[PDB]
């Protein structure tokens, strides 16, 4: 049970340039953001950093709790396929978590191909979900619910080595009054109230259906705007998993990317109890390799 | 001008035109609604064999083709090699171009690397310079797209397809409308053929570089990458909300720049449209 | 007699018949010593490391003496046996598999992979010294402490390791003079047996870390590591001109904390080095 | 062909005056050479590479004005692009795009934590390097300083031959030129040849198969060089020096490689191949 670097919000500030809501491609610090907080590039002592300043559909306390989650958990789990926690802020009302530099940013960047990254590969790809079964392996193993799973919360390093992260959301392995998560990747229990670890295979199998076909789980200006609806498709004979595969890239052959599919529709069992454990996942994803 | 090749020449530079991708260990590299494209071997030197498949309308392409190629000649203009022309197997033989289409590479094909704002402005004039030269030379090539600009070893842009050139330099119609729907200007869907058409063309391409996205996707709201001007023209968007995610180095001063060419350009009235020589003159000025 | 009792043919079957390809190669082996070879091995869903060892009733020794020691000592920076196999004249030792190896193998980037950060490297040290500390409170002296012995688990946590050679402390001597040469103390090579010794190997461990280098390469010049720390105090070189380039966020502040524990523990004379309580402070205080 | 014309005081705010920390630590210094160091720059929202030259004078002025005219005829994907450069006083500045993957030399190394190179990326590198010089030979121009540290690494590691202020047009000289680790026999004493270029890449072959830069200070032999004669006399193996920091290296395509730098690295010029049939073997090899 770890304990972290304390940071006065100060700091903090002066290692990312004031928050500069700049790009880092442009010559800012901006890396990403999501509903909970703005992710900053910083350099604090030679060492290279993400600081996430955390920012209001949430409460106060709700947004504290998170905080305290997320250091709580981080605390306890400490794994290759999980992203460190270096320090954190949390004088005054402004909450910042500080974390290692992803080289490589997310996998949701990754495949979309943000700020021109080269396409991954396949095999580059398949060692990711590896990585992030591995990971989300850990955690399932010390009773942790991540509640988030999705591939704009999957890091890769300078190896490109997968690193789950956004722990705030995580819960001790019920039911909730307030529904949170990413509706395109949510398990239909989670999207009820339910909490379960059930719920992250079914997430990280539209992790692994955007892995194959390079495409957002959500997309407003697509046909469908969902990427679950294509695996009703290739079930209804409608379309194949080989008219979906990612164009950008060269490497992939058949017998894989099936494989990968047979995972990833396994894990998108409508039933929970029909859904394989994180344990299967991550022995079918070697044994596809 | 051209070496004259022989059928049989051509089946075996090109494995007996195999129809595999060259990703999985084939020949095919691109194909059109008029033939295929085919990689070979010419003695060391790799070569491009597109085999053509109204049969006297296919014949006259591909004279149309040969006659236009051999009057024109530019920097920005794909070269013709050899032809073959022995039996029901019409074949055209040009150098082999690294960089495939402009289309592949703005969708990333086969894993190749993004095209950084820089690149693409290189891409833009080129393509301007080369159309230039042939309505300098009073030729209307009537099928202006990106699968059309080919990009060589130095990514130079090389407008390809002249199988549907026409001579200019006033409006004439046609009984056999032809062209790609998503780029064609409304008088040429319409049957006028003018030079005015092949700006409007360019329009979408400048679309096409800057957004990264094809001119139509079925599966994609919109549909046509034009319909995005009139969203933008209508204040609902912006041309920032529309920038291609995929480069790092674009910025919104030449984007603004690159936008009002091709707003100029997609007049949906013909003599509004700006000319070769204006389009040429403003591509140049944004960088 | 707190661990599992394998049959050396179950350990047969779980390390594909002991196969001697590297790991990398699709085989096995994953490492090995002047005592044994380590195989990965797979006892059901838990990944395991198998050391098959290879004097007879000296080697038995040293088989009694890594089980007694590991019977009583458990820490976190301490490594797991989890079982052994006797039966036979075949000793084998089974342990948890670290899924990064060991130190001298991350210093060197074998198998290709990335170079450890110097705050990575900071924590592989405090836990080593951790590691040390307990063994030292517990009355025992590793007697071999090298980067070789330190092995690293699934969140790099450093796992000393290599207890064949412990001996329960104050100074006595041996007839048969045992560990590495590059990184034992002086009174060590003489026959002395002693903790100080270990402060001393560990002095040389701090040394690989900073620079990236091993204790000993015969293509290099010096060809060893200790040579450098003369260089250093003759100033001759400082250590900023021997930090591992292979790292980024390497600061000068921690660099020479952690050179002024090494330079420390590097005394010739055993008396004025630091006790382990007194290194495991300062490496907890340089972070 | 025509670069953009730089004013030194515009070129200086790009690169936050020359801030010569390393890009690593938060500053501006990427590396540097002999003849010059590299800043990063922002010019608009396109990062680039600023190189400084600095010290003779009117030699160096020569190789600014040899890296102009060179880049202004020779345009490769595997060959770098020169942007602009700046020639106000004597504070000559050459503006390059920004490599994302720096060079080879540093890459093989692992500078600055970068992961080992793998055996298939390094096969892509020799490949790219090979036609980025196949370019310079048949536009009849001679690199005469080709080595893993002007080899540049682009975001797809798509390898480009850099530094042309060395390059002569395609007999003898009085300012011997070039990095003594990598230089042909004949090169050392003065011969200009493209046949040189070749031996160069040799080693740089060997650079690429053994992690190993051309020289070492602090290691026996100092020379990569030497270590070929070691293999040719029987004493040592390829495999005994194949990098250790790769996992996906085999035998046969590792001495395929080696042949083709045995074949550049003859002790007679002409019994050397020439680039198109070191090109055809590096292509054969995969
Ligand atoms: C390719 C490129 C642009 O160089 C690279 F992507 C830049 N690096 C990053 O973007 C990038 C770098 N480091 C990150 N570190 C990090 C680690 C753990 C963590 N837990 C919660 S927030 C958070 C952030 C995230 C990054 N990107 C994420 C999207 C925000
Ligand atoms: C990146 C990669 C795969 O190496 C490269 F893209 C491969 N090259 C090509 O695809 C590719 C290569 N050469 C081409 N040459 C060429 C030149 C003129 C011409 N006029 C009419 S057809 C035609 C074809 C076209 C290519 N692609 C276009 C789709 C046909
Ligand atoms: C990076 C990579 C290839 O995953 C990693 F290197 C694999 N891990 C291992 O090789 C590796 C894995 N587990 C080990 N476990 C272990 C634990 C205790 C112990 N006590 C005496 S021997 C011994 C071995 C050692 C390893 N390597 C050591 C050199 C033998
Ligand atoms: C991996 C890391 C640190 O991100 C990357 F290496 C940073 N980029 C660079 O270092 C790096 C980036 N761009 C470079 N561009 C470039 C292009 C052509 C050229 N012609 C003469 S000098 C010169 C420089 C060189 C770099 N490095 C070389 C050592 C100077």
């Amino acid at each position: 049970d770890t304990r972290f670097h304390s940071f006065s919000f100060y700091e903090l500030k002066n290692v990312t340039n004031n928050f500069d809501e700049r790009p880092i491609s442009v010559g800012g610090n901006k890396m990403g953001e999501g509903g909970f907080g703005v992710v900053y590039k910083g350099y604090v002592n030679n060492t290279t950093v993400a600081v996430k300043k955390l920012a209001a559909d949430i409460t106060t306390e709700e947004l504290k709790q998170q905080f305290d989650q997320e250091i709580k958990v981080m605390a306890k789990c400490q794994h290759e396929n999980l992203v460190e926690l270096l320090g954190f802020s949390s004088d005054g009302d402004d909450l910042c978590l500080v974390y290692v530099y992803m080289p490589n940013g997310s996998l949701l960047d990754r495949l979309s191909c943000l700020d021109g990254t080269p396409p991954l590969s396949w095999h580059m790809r398949c060692k990711i979900a590896q990585g992030a079964a591995n990971g989300i392996n850990f955690l399932h193993e010390n009773h942790h619910i991540h509640r988030d799973i999705k591939s704009a919360n999957i890091l890769l390093d300078e190896a490109f080595t997968a690193k789950i992260s956004d722990f705030g959301l995580a819960r001790a392995s019920v039911m909730t009054s307030r529904i949170v998560g990413t509706t395109a990747y949510m398990a239909p229990e989670a999207l009820r109230g339910e909490i379960t670890p059930k719920s992250d295979i079914y997430s990280f199998g539209v992790v692994l259906l955007e892995i194959i076909t390079g495409l957002p789980a959500v997309d407003e200006h697509r046909e469908p705007q969902l990427l679950l609806d294509i695996k009703e498709e290739i079930e209804d004979e409608e379309k194949t998993i080989e008219d979906y595969i990612d164009k950008k890239m060269n490497d992939a052959d058949s017998t894989s990317v099936e494989a990968m599919y047979s995972v990833a529709s396994q894990c998108l069992h409508e039933k929970k109890n029909k859904r394989p454990d994180i344990k299967k996942v991550q022995q079918l994803l070697q044994e596809m390799t």
